[PDB]
């Protein structure tokens, strides 16, 4: 699959994947679906911040998956740190796309001179933690019952990857 920046024409495909995640998974901790205007606003905001929105596709040109990153925390002191999110279309799982999209984000982040990429993972997702681990992430936080979905408390696991370890200062 090819990976590249998203265009406005990829937004309805992205919308479908997203609304789908929020109502049937613990991958996204929102329960309310959004509309196209909402994603168009998100698309423009990422553009002003210089943050990428990547799309996995092929010859057919359909959105098989997407990924992006943005502010981890809203303060000037965290500008060297970003948090990512990756989503694969449901008929496309088990094909290694998630790893492809995450690796692409890491390359864009590194190229932009960012220092750390953070991952927030539902603690029960052992496979997701294992995949992030193989890519260089290390667990830096384990926070009990800070979230909730489908009527139950959720635990969050924080993982991080230092994009440039030899950089003694910003």
């Amino acid at each position: 699959a090819s990976i590249r920046d998203a265009g406005v024409a990829d937004l309805p495909g992205i919308l479908a994947i997203y609304n789908d995640a929020v109502g049937n998974t613990t991958a996204i901790w929102n329960e309310t679906p959004v509309d196209l205007a909402n994603r168009q606003a998100w698309f423009d905001a990422r553009a002003r911040q210089g943050y990428p929105i990547l799309v996995a596709s092929d010859a057919a040109g359909e959105v098989l998956g997407y990924a992006s990153y943005g502010d981890w925390r809203p303060f000037e002191g965290f500008r060297g740190t970003v948090e990512h999110s990756v989503y694969v279309r449901d008929d496309q799982r088990g094909k290694g796309l998630g790893v492809q999209l995450l690796q692409a984000l890491i390359e864009r982040a590194r190229a932009q001179g960012l220092h750390v990429m953070v991952a927030a993972i539902e603690s029960g997702n052992a496979a997701s933690i294992g995949l992030h681990r193989r890519l260089g992430f290390e667990i830096s936080g384990q926070m009990p019952q800070v979230g909730q979905k489908f009527g139950r408390w959720l635990d969050l696991t924080f993982m991080q990857l230092n994009l440039d370890p030899t950089r003694s200062a910003p």
